[PDB]
DNA sequence: CGGCTCGCGCA
DNA sequence: TGCGCGAAGCCGAT
């Protein structure tokens, strides 16, 4: 589809059909940024060579419902800084309310666009939408992978069991994948308000807010700004300030050492490959550099790989046979405690670590990385059964995590609960063979008086 | 067959 | 804190 700079493998028909002679149409949704997007570059090249425009349009659903004001915010304030970046390359954005099955292909006839492109995601709606999509459009349908820096269909065929077997694969990939982002080229030819969708949907989460005893809100929003602009500084100083110690304080939860992109990685404010480019170049400690490539390389596209295969990744039958037989036989066994989604989600267990935890995501909405696996492993301990274990992790991580309702929770959730890209470890009670976290291991490798200090 | 992203005993 | 071992089931390189 033209291009130097341009892999096509990155690039894959969803529909045939004629070339239609309006302008190219980007169906923005997984990655919303305007620079490091192979989506959008796409989308540009191909109305480059055709001599239109390029627009792009986002679908605002009804998803916010499920989710609160934390993750509403984050996404649509960076969405307002996007119009005006989009709008200085000429590019304008269009901003609809509905279900994207019917409202793309509604604006797809409307403006007589000539061709469609959309970003790739994994999840289960997604592709629900595009097959919607395709019986209601007639124009050729693309789809590019502007997620992960191998293109998940190129990555791996099948599911991979483990990180071991998917890391020489993922390596082997690398120098002909991880390249530099040319840049966006503006239009040359020329073709609703998200200050009232905010004020809207925000009143809409009021009361579904979560509060304090006084009523005050327990989200603190000053820790992590959204937008592209923010997302750059966030690299920056994680670069030049975090990445040499990130190897050895990893797992400490006292210690703020991540990288805390989490948020920006997951609306796409931010690309990947060029967090990898740029600590590709860094010169630091490399086994600290080993450590965070591993990352978000192999563990954040192997969590891809995990769902695209898996369309059951939310379930207890994604989980393997050996897990699935160890939890069967266990299921009968008396709990030490038990405790409801409420009784969880308001920390109010008989352990200081795990409610610590919970404080942290209430009040922050990003728990550290090393608490998120005793944080889930515990919810298992002290349920009903593997299935509502599950069913309660799913639900506050992503009511709660701003990284939420993404493919890397479903597959953390199903690694600490399931032991997905997990071996079996000591046979014990309720758990069986999964991998047992135990609060004594938690104060022997960090201190575990300050995170609970830390978060009442 | 070899090696996989815990708890535990011991410097 | 850092290291070596234990307990476990299975992939995949042959
Ligand atoms: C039960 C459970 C639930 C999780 N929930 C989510 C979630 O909803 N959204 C989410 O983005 N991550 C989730 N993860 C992964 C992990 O908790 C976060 O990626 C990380 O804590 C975010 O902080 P960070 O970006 O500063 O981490 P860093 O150490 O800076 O990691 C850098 C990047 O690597 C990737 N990464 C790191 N660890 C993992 C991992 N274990 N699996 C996959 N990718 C990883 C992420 O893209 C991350 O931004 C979850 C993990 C577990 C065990």
């Amino acid at each position: 589809p033209r291009g130097s700079h341009m892999n096509p493998k990155r690039i894959r028909a969803l529909k045939s059909g004629k070339q239609g002679d309006g302008p190219v149409v980007y169906w923005m949704s997984r990655d919303q940024r305007a620079e490091d997007n192979w989506a959008l570059l796409f989308s540009r090249a191909i109305a480059k060579e055709a001599n239109v425009p390029v627009v792009v349009v986002f679908c605002l659903t009804d998803e916010f419902l499920e989710a609160g004001i934390r993750q509403y915010e984050f996404m649509l304030k960076g969405l307002q800084e996007l119009e005006v970046s989009l709008s200085r390359k000429k590019i304008p954005s269009f901003f609809l309310r509905g279900d994207p099955g019917e409202k793309i292909s509604r604006f797809v006839k409307d403006y007589n666009a000539g061709t469609l492109v959309t970003d790739f995601s994994p999840l289960r709606i997604k592709n629900q939408w595009i097959e919607k999509v395709i019986s209601g459009i007639s124009i050729p349908f693309f789809e590019v992978d502007a997620h992960n820096v191998v293109p998940c269909w190129e990555a791996s065929q099948k599911h991979e069991y483990a990180a071991h077997t998917f890391r020489p694969k993922l390596y082997a990939l690398l120098p002909e994948f991880l390249e530099e982002f040319p840049e966006l080229e503006p239009n040359s030819v020329t073709p609703e308000t998200l200050s009232d969708v905010l004020e809207t949907g925000v009143k809409a989460l009021l009361p579904e807010r979560a509060l304090l005893k006084n009523k005050d809100p327990l989200f603190e929003p000053w820790h992590f700004e959204p937008g592209e602009k923010a997302a750059k500084k966030v690299m920056e100083s994680f670069i030049a300030d975090r990445l040499d110690s990130y190897g050895a304080l990893r797992n400490d939860p006292t210690k703020n050492m991540l990288s805390n992109l989490s948020p920006y990685l997951h609306f796409g404010q931010i690309s990947s490959q060029r967090v990898v480019l740029e600590v590709e170049k860094a010169e630091s400690n490399p086994g600290s550099k080993k450590a965070f490539l591993d990352e978000i390389l192999i563990w954040k596209e192997i969590s891809d790989n995990f769902c695209y295969y898996n369309p059951g990744y939310d379930g207890f039958e994604s989980f393997p046979s050996w897990a699935k037989e160890s939890l069967n036989a266990h299921r009968n066994d008396v709990r030490s405690h038990i405790y409801t989604l409420e009784e969880f989600e308001a920390g109010k267990t008989h352990d200081p670590l795990w409610n610590a935890s919970q404080m942290e995501l209430l009040s922050t909405g990003k728990m550290h990385g090393y608490t998120r696996m005793y944080w889930a492993k515990k919810i298992l301990e002290w349920s009903e059964s593997p299935e509502k274990a599950l069913e309660i992790a799913i639900c506050l991580n992503d009511r709660y995590e701003l990284d939420g309702r993404d493919p890397n929770g479903y597959a953390g959730i199903a690694w600490s609960i399931g032991g997905v890209h997990d071996r079996a470890w000591g046979e014990r009670e309720v758990t069986g063979k999964i991998r047992y976290m135990s609060y004594e291991g938690c104060k022997r490798k960090f201190d575990v008086k300050l995170y609970i200090e830390k978060y009442s």
